[PDB]
C-alpha cells in the first residue's frame, strides 16, 4: 500500500550485494538515511510465499542486536522488493585487515566474539544466515573500534541463490557441506564462521581450488589440514575452536553460544601474542585476487549490457525521430530514455522519473543529436565498471610490475570460472608474441575478446 519512491530519494549507489543492488537513500521529511536493497522480482526467484516473506520482514524489523544490521522498512511493488535499513560506512571487513600494519589473535578473536555474539542472538530467534561470508561482514563507521555488522541474516530463506560468477564470487569458500546436499539448519552458520576464522588466523581458504567446482568437491569431502608454516604461531586453543567449528556432521558441531564460551574466545578477549605477518600478507593478496576476479566478471557485464542497451536505446529514438534528422528535444529524449527503462526493468539508480529527469539532464551538460547523447549517456553507466577493474589490476599487481603472469591469469580466471583452453586463446588474438604475462590493456583486450568483442 505504502509507495518507496513517496518516501525515499535515492543520493548514491552503495553496490552490489546479495539479490540486488543498494543505494544509499533520503528519508523526503525526516533526513534519515538508509541503505536500500533493491531486489529485481524478474531476476530473483522467490522461494516462499507472500505471507511467509511478509512474516520473517515484521519479526526481522523488531529484532536488535548491535552485530546485526537494523532493518527499518520494507516495501514491494509490481516487479522490485525494497529492504531499507541502517547504513555502515566502514566497509567490508576484510578490507580494513589489509590497511593496518599489526593483526594477531587478539584482534581475530574480538572479530569472531562479535560475529558468534550476533549469530548466538539470530540463531534463539530461529533465523539462519546460510551465506555468511566476509563480503556480508561490514564495519560500522570508519573509526578502528567499530563494531561488526552482519547483513542479509534471514534472505536465504526467502529468495533463490544466483547462478552466475559475477554474483558467486568468494561464496564456495564457506558454504557448509550440508547446505550443498539439502539438509541443513543453524549450525551451517558455525561452519561459514570456521572458515572465516580459519583464513583470519592463516589468510589462506581451509578448502580451495583452482576453479569453483574444486573448491565445492574439498568442502564436500570436509578434509582440511594446519599443516602451512603460518599455523605454528597460532595457539592451540584457537585451533580447537576450528576444529569444533568444522565438524562435519552438523549435530556433532559446536554451536555459535558455546563457540563464545570456547577458551580461546574466553583468553584472547580479556600470553605472548605476536603478529600474525605471514597471515596479513596472505589475506592482502586473497583479497586482491577476489576483488579483481570480481572487478572482471563485473567489466564483462556491463559491456554485454551497455551494448544491449546502446542497441535498444538508438531504436528507440530512431523510431521517435519524425523528419530523420538524427536530432530531437530534451522531452523526447526523457521519453525515450524512460521508454528504455520501462521494457528493460527500472535501475536501481534511476527510482522514479524525477531521477530519469536528471540522469539526462548530467548527460544533456555534456552534449540535439541523439547518437552522441546515446554514447555518453551509456559510457557513464560503465565508468564505474571500467575504473573498478583498472583500480582491482592495479590493487593486484602489489610489486608495481605493470604486469601480471600467466600463473596469476590462471588463479585470476579461475575464480572467475573462465576455462583454461578459453582464455589462452583469447591471449593467443590479442597478442601472438605473449611472453607469459600480459599489462593491463592486454588484460581488458582479453576480457572484450571473452565477452564477444
Ligand atoms: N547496511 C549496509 N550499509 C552499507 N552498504 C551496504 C549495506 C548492505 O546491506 C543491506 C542493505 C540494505 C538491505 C539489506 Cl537486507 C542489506 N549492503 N551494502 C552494500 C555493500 C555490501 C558489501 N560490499 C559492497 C556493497
Ligand atoms: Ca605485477
Amino acid at each position: 500500500t505504502a509507495i518507496f519512491s513517496d518516501r525515499y530519494k535515492g543520493q548514491r549507489v552503495l553496490g552490489k550485494g546479495s539479490f540486488g543492488e543498494v543505494i544509499l537513500c533520503k528519508d523526503k521529511i525526516t533526513g534519515q538515511e538508509c541503505a536500500v536493497k533493491v531486489i529485481s522480482k524478474r531476476q530473483v526467484k522467490q522461494k516462499t510465499d507472500k505471507e511467509s516473506l511478509l512474516r520473517e520482514v515484521q519479526l526481522l524489523k523488531q529484532l536488535d542486536h548491535p552485530n546485526i544490521m537494523k532493518l527499518y522498512e520494507f516495501f514491494e511493488d509490481k516487479g522490485y522488493f525494497y529492504l531499507v535499513g541502517e547504513v555502515y560506512t566502514g566497509g567490508e571487513l576484510f578490507d580494513e585487515i589489509i590497511s593496518r600494519k599489526r593483526f594477531s589473535e587478539v584482534d581475530a578473536a574480538r572479530i569472531i566474539r562479535q560475529v558468534l555474539s550476533g549469530i548466538t542472538y539470530m540463531h534463539k530467534n530461529k533465523i539462519v544466515h546460510r551465506d555468511l561470508k566476509p563480503e556480508n561482514l561490514l564495519l560500522e563507521s570508519k573509526s578502528k573500534d567499530a563494531n561488526i555488522r552482519i547483513i542479509d541474516f534471514g534472505l536465504s530463506t526467502h529468495f533463490e541463490a544466483s547462478k552466475k560468477m559475477k554474483d558467486k564470487i568468494g561464496t564456495a569458500y564457506y558454504i557448509a557441506p550440508e547446505v550443498l546436499h539439502g539438509t541443513y539448519d543453524e549450525k551451517c552458520d558455525v561452519w561459514s564462521t570456521g572458515v572465516i576464522l580459519y583464513i583470519l588466523l592463516s589468510g589462506c581458504p581451509p578448502f580451495n581450488g583452482a576453479n569453483e567446482y574444486d573448491i565445492l568437491k574439498k568442502v564436500e569431502k570436509g578434509k582440511y589440514t594446519f599443516e602451512l608454516p603460518q599455523w605454528k604461531k597460532v595457539s592451540e586453543s584457537a585451533k580447537d575452536l576450528i576444529r569444533k567449528m568444522l565438524t562435519y556432521v552438523p549435530s556433532m558441531r559446536i554451536s555459535a553460544r558455546d563457540a563464545l564460551d570456547h577458551e580461546w574466545i574466553q583468553t584472547y578477549t580479556k600470553v605472548d601474542v605476536p603478529s600474525l605477518d605471514n597471515a596479513i600478507l596472505n589475506i592482502r593478496q586473497f583479497q586482491g585476487t577476489q576483488k579483481l576476479a570480481q572487478a572482471a566478471l563485473l567489466y564483462m557485464g556491463s559491456k554485454l549490457t551497455s551494448q544491449d542497451e546502446t542497441k535498444e536505446l538508438t531504436a528507440i529514438f530512431h523510431k521517435m525521430d519524425k523528419n530523420g534528422d538524427g536530432q530531437l528535444d530534451r522531452a523526447e529524449l526523457i521519453e525515450g530514455y524512460k521508454e528504455l527503462m520501462r521494457m528493460k526493468g527500472q535501475d536501481a539508480s534511476m527510482l522514479d522519473a524525477s531521477a530519469v529527469e536528471h540522469e539526462v539532464d548530467q548527460v544533456l551538460d555534456a552534449v540535439i543529436e541523439y547518437s552522441e547523447f546515446v554514447t555518453v549517456a551509456m559510457d557513464r553507466k560503465t565508468l564505474l565498471s571500467r575504473e573498478r577493474l583498472e583500480r582491482a589490476f592495479r590493487m593486484f599487481d602489489s610489486d608495481n610490475s605493470g604486469k601480471i603472469s600467466s600463473t596469476e591469469l590462471a588463479t585470476i580466471f579461475g575464480v572467475s570460472d573462465v576455462d583454461s583452453e578459453t582464455w589462452k586463446s583469447v591471449l593467443s588474438e590479442v597478442d601472438k608474441n605473449n611472453d607469459g604475462e600480459v599489462d593491463f590493456d592486454e588484460f581488458q583486450q582479453m576480457l572484450l575478446k571473452l565477452c564477444g568483442n
